[PDB]
């Protein structure tokens, strides 16, 4: 925890694209950024961002195809991902976990889903 990472609630409807929040302490340079994304109980990562791009050859089966970051926000702090097509089994306890030149840190993030 030597930088800080926050969530806030978020929410999608079944259905419909949706995002997981999460922002860091912002570093200087794309290239020392890592961001992961995991789910509780899911052996592969939900997302992974490292040296300016998507990095997925570890992303677990109930996410290809489905993930995005905010590249171009990447910079300024904002890891949040975005979710295509929420589903019921996208609901759970997600961990926001990120590396800069500055330290580690992680929160985790309760994702709701509803018809
Ligand atoms: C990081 O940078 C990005 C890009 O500028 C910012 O993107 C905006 O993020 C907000 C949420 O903070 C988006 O609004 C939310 O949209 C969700 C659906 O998102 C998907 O679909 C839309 C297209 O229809 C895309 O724009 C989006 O990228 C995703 O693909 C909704 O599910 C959200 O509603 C939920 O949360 C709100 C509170 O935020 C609740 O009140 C609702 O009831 C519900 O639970 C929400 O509406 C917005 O569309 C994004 N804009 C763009 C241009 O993409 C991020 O804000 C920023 N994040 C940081 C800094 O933390």
């Amino acid at each position: 925890h030597s930088i800080t990472v926050t969530t806030v609630a978020s929410a999608g409807n079944i259905g419909e694209d949706g995002i997981l929040s999460c922002t860091f302490e912002p570093d200087i340079k794309l290239s020392d950024i890592v961001i992961q994304w995991l789910k509780e109980g899911v052996l592969g990562l939900v997302h992974e961002f490292k040296e300016g791009k998507d990095e997925l050859s570890e992303q677990d089966e109930m996410f290809r195809g489905r993930t995005a970051v905010f590249a171009d926000q990447v910079i300024v702090g904002n890891a949040s991902l975005r979710l295509k097509n929420v589903q019921l089994t996208d609901a759970g306890t997600y961990k926001c976990y990120i590396i800069t030149s500055k330290g580690k840190g992680n929160a985790n993030l309760e994702y709701k889903t509803g018809h």
